[PDB]
């Protein structure tokens, strides 16, 4: 599933996403939007270290979800890499909450760093009813 704007701002908001360990609603939504543009299909493989990214926040399957052909890879999230690629972004959300209770938090995603961060990000959620 491809989200609207407002759509995924209002659906993060019900699944308690607004200042999880610290986080705006709003860096979440520029991290969604930079990751996958929204959708929940979005998968990328990386060639250099052969694991893969899945779903609406492109969670690292070395790390968070079990792909079985990640070589040395740990399941944190306890899920199958299929849970984060499902339209329904609940197993995803828990997943991104785990992500974030380690100590780099949000500075996980490196693309956090270089397009949310310091930023105004007030415009992801403008007019959403958040």
């Amino acid at each position: 599933k491809v989200f609207e704007r407002c759509e995924l701002a209002r659906t993060l908001k019900r699944l308690g996403m607004d200042g999880y360990r610290g986080i705006s609603l709003a860096n979440w939504m520029c991290l969604a939007k930079w990751e996958s543009g929204y959708n929940t299909r979005a998968t990328n493989y990386n060639a250099g270290d052969r694991s893969t990214d899945y779903g609406i926040f492109q969670i690292n399957s070395r790390y968070w979800c079990n792909d079985g052909k990640t070589p040395g890879a740990v399941n944190a999230c306890h899920l199958s890499c299929s849970a984060l690629l499902q339209d329904n972004i609940a197993d995803a959300v828990a997943c991104a909450k785990r992500v974030v209770r380690d100590p780099q938090g949000i500075r996980a995603w490196p693309a956090w760093r270089n397009r949310c961060q310091n930023r105004d990000v007030r415009q992801y959620v403008q007019g959403c009813g958040v």
